[PDB]
């Protein structure tokens, strides 16, 4: 019933943990690419997740969000979440 996340709606997610997302080049397969080479920190991913948290109704604790080393496991995390969510 939840819109399980898609490859532009997790780089919307990407986005609003930054704000502003530039140099980061997110916008075309970014599934495999390492947070470390995106300029982000774990930390910020907890804000990712944050985001959808609040957005979809799920929950997503910050030491499972600083864990993630691609955001293939980031959208795999919540798309199963979403999956026993609604």
């Amino acid at each position: 019933m939840a819109t399980l996340l898609t490859t532009d709606d997790l780089r919307r997610a990407l986005v609003e943990s930054a704000g502003e997302t530039d140099g980061t080049d997110l916008s075309g397969d970014f599934l495999d690419l390492r947070f470390e080479d995106i300029g982000y920190d774990s930390l910020a991913l907890m804000e990712t997740a944050a985001r959808l948290e609040s957005r979809y109704g799920v929950s997503i604790p910050d030491d499972v969000a600083g864990r993630v080393d691609t955001p293939r496991e980031l959208l795999d995390l919540i798309n199963g979440a979403l999956a026993e969510a609604a």
